[PDB]
């Protein structure tokens, strides 16, 4: 159970503070608190603290579980997609939440990803005013390590494309379709996490809380990703081919 809060620094710096519940005093100007595996002390303190609850049935309106997106008069909620070692990886969510100018990430695992995106916030140029400023550039950092997750993609895919159309150093014909296989997996879960970044960054553009200049970030953010579905897409096809290809290969050599 750790929590980190992260402030706007006198220097007009970004500071990391490793905060305890139990003894310590709160800091001001704070822009970003994150809560690693929460117990129920952490939990009660974001309600308690920034009125941060999370019914999935209340009166006040509908909440849908067929979404990952809540807005209400104060607060915006995203369960934000992430993708994780389980190569073989498996969907990793983490809840990001918006109160009092503050952004709040809940997880429960710490992972590769998000460890590049604090990283990222803690070294940036960029001066943050609040905590919208912060999710704005993580759904920049997210884009991009998705980019390079296709970009490793695309290395296998040019060897095994290489190797079965030109018959050149091939292996054992069932591990190629594993592998194949395994890619075709990757390739799948990286561009359905590419579209749940959409719909949320979609989303938050309609909300009049994100100020503009945000909104402008997320619309350039969008750009770049629906530049790579396009290109998922187009790998996907590869792979495909490329299995059929050698299944082709395998039965006439039967």
């Amino acid at each position: 159970p750790m929590l980190y809060i992260y402030i706007k620094t006198q220097n007009a710096l970004v500071q990391r503070i490793n905060f305890n519940l139990d003894s310590q005093e709160l800091p001001q100007n704070i822009l970003w608190i994150d809560l690693l595996h929460p117990s129920a002390a952490e939990i009660a303190f974001i309600s308690s603290e920034f009125n941060l609850e999370f019914p999935t049935k209340e009166e006040r309106e509908e909440i849908e579980l067929s979404a990952k997106y809540w807005e209400d008069n104060a607060t915006i909620t995203i369960n934000a997609h992430f993708l994780v070692r389980d190569i073989k990886l498996r969907t990793e969510i983490v809840t990001f939440a918006t109160a009092k100018n503050i952004l709040f990430t809940i997880r429960y695992n710490e992972f590769s990803t998000f460890e590049e995106i604090q990283a990222r916030i803690l070294a940036s140029p960029k001066n943050f005013e609040d905590g919208f400023d912060i999710i704005d550039k993580m759904f920049e950092v997210r884009v991009e390590k998705d980019a390079d997750l296709l970009e490793w993609i695309d290395k296998e895919a040019r060897r095994l494309r290489t190797s079965v159309l030109e018959k050149k150093d091939e292996y054992s014909y069932d591990e190629m379709l594993k592998d194949i296989s395994s890619l075709q997996e990757l390739n799948m879960r990286v561009r359905d996490s590419l579209f749940d970044k959409r719909r949320a960054m979609t989303s938050l553009l309609k909300s009049d809380k994100i100020d503009k200049d945000i909104k402008q970030n997320l619309t350039i953010v969008l750009k770049d990703l629906n530049s790579l579905v396009e290109f998922s897409v187009s790998q996907l096809n590869i792979l495909d081919n490329i299995q059929t290809i050698l299944a082709s290969q395998i039965n006439i050599e039967q």
